[PDB]
């Protein structure tokens, strides 16, 4: 933390977070969501981390070149150690990363090693190579180096994600899937691991041997899991919270705008909001299905009528304003809802549905009270618009997002926030073969024109074949598209160092401190 000349700091540095939900883990290779990077990032640093506006920075790598974007070599800053005083090496991130390309991890993340084309890395998923044949190397203790098939220009934007952070072999191998409790837990990061009480609360203690531990301020931090954003809310104004989580309560956000406005922060966010449907399911392998359900769904009425935050009405998957993104606006979206109503209930009729036998199907979602009313608005309007019928079903974060990779279901709500700020970030999770594909969609067209984006040495040829996924992706019908998010929160007025000016919201406590008051 980087505290102004003149700002007075309170005597107790401690920090209480809401956190949307329980984690689904503290193991990086076991993790693929917000709440869960949320906490990573206090406890585990890779080799670069982003700085307190976004921008890529030196972590464990004190420096880094690299050869053609092909050969990246990390040099190792000396004084990196664990929590229990042993050093940060380069043998440490081998075998992390060898442990998340492992096809027996299981990791949701594998794929983040095809996304940055690391050698070998297919032929390890597939199991057709051992782990150790990974394109990464120890030169010594304190030199990493990692080989990629093709050039990479943006490959160490990649490296502030949680999956390419390090993992201690030693309490991995002796303790297993329990390495992560207390008791045994080792880190990195900034801070170290207090509590852990399951469905009430994470404590995180300041880590003393890390190596920027000198200009940490806050001596304590709780993450709380609280589903309910009205709840979070009531929790903060009442003292207890002093930053809730980025979901905020349709019950109550238009009030709140007007008596703490200065507590309301909104800021640009590179996410996207929209229904995954299961595309090898029937009846939604058929893209009569699909299309009607893209079409029918009303965003002027979800994004202006019912929540109301700023957030703005979406046609494609990667954001817009993601770096790199140069999208065409399909048709459809320029035409009233009325004809948008008129295609999708043809299209119904093309495929088979009628008055008395209707298309009947799940929507299922994450338990929370921003996604329920969401659901509830769109359950209303595609039978108003459309004729279908639709049971809402909430599940725990956690079991949600194995429903998701099991295909246990129809239509989902879901969210995509970037890794990095590149539209690979998005499009990569879309792959034939990606472990981030919940929409279990496979497209040959699709992974063809990914393929080629760095099989050309130009960004206005990358840019035009980013667009044309994009149009694949529309002309299946592979998503239904809702809107792109704003980020919204609350922040007591006497915390410090959160600028807001992150487009992918990578906050590290270490970074924040108490103000007197
Ligand atoms: N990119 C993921 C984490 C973003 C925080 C780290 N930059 C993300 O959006 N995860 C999703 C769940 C993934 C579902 C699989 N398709 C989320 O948190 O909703
Ligand atoms: O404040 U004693
Ligand atoms: O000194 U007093 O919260
Ligand atoms: O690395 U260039 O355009
Ligand atoms: O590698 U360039 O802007
Ligand atoms: O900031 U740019 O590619
Ligand atoms: O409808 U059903 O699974
Ligand atoms: O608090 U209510 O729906
Ligand atoms: O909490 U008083 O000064």
């Amino acid at each position: 933390a980087d505290v102004p000349a003149g700002v007075q700091l309170a005597d107790k540095q401690t920090l209480v977070r809401n956190n949307g939900s329980e984690v689904q883990s503290l193991d990086p290779h076991k993790i693929e969501g917000v709440p869960e990077s949320n906490v990573s990032r206090d406890l585990f640093e890779g080799l670069l981390i982003s700085d307190v506006e976004g921008h890529p920075s030196p972590g464990v790598a004190e420096k880094w070149e690299n050869k053609d974007f092909k050969v990246w070599t990390f040099h190792l800053r000396e004084n990196a150690k664990w929590s229990d005083g042993t050093p940060v090496t380069a043998h440490d991130f081998v075998y992390s990363w060898q442990r998340l390309a492992d096809p027996n991890t299981a990791s949701p993340y594998a794929s983040y090693l095809q996304y940055g084309h690391i050698a070998n890395i297919d032929d390890i998923i597939a199991g057709k190579k051992p782990a150790t044949d990974l394109g990464v190397k120890a030169l010594d203790d304190h030199t990493f180096e990692v080989t990629l098939s093709e050039p990479v220009p943006y490959f160490y934007k990649l490296l502030v994600h949680p999956s390419v952070s390090p993992v201690p072999k030693s309490a991995v191998e002796k303790f297993g899937d329990k390495w992560t409790q207390p008791a045994n837990i080792v880190t990195n990061g900034a801070y170290k691991l207090k509590n852990w009480v399951v469905n009430e609360r994470i404590v995180l203690e300041r880590n003393p041997q890390y190596w920027d531990n000198a200009k940490t301020v806050i001596n304590q931090v709780t993450y709380l899991p609280i589903s309910s954003e009205v709840t979070d809310v009531n929790r903060y104004r009442s003292g207890e919270i002093d930053m809730t989580y980025n979901n905020m309560p349709i019950e109550l956000f238009q009030k709140l705008k007007k008596e703490i406005p200065n507590e309301v922060r909104v800021d640009p966010y590179l996410c996207t909001y929209y229904y995954e449907i299961n595309n090898q399911k029937a009846p939604f392998n058929d893209v009569r299905v699909r299309t009607a359900l893209k079409l029918a769904l009303d965003r002027d009425i979800i994004v202006n009528k019912v929540k109301n935050q700023g957030d703005l009405p979406a046609y494609s998957y990667t954001p817009p304003y993601t770096d790199g993104a140069k999208l065409v606006e399909p048709e459809w979206f320029k035409w009233s809802q009325q004809k948008r109503n008129e295609e999708a209930k043809k299209l119904l009729a093309e495929a088979g549905f009628t008055a008395d036998k209707p298309l009947t199907f799940d929507l299922l979602y994450n338990t929370s009270d921003l996604h329920k009313k969401l659901a509830i608005a769109v359950a209303s309007i595609w039978k108003k618009n459309l004729g279908v019928n639709v049971n809402l079903e909430n599940q725990e974060w956690k079991t949600f997002l194995d429903t998701r990779h099991q295909g246990t279901f129809d239509v989902a709500r879901a969210g995509w926030c970037a890794d990095y700020n590149e539209p690979t970030s998005f499009l990569n999770t879309m792959l034939s073969d990606s472990s981030n594909n919940t929409a279990h969609y496979k497209s040959p067209a699709f992974d063809k024109l990914i393929a080629d984006t760095l099989k050309v040495a130009d960004d206005t040829q990358r840019s035009e074949l980013y667009a044309k996924a994009e149009q694949q992706l529309d002309k299946d019908s592979a998503i239904v598209p809702v809107y792109y998010y704003v980020n919204a929160r609350l922040v007591k007025p006497w915390v410090g160092g959160y600028t807001g000016k992150d487009p992918l919201d990578n906050i590290y406590v270490k970074n924040l401190y108490i103000i007197k008051h």
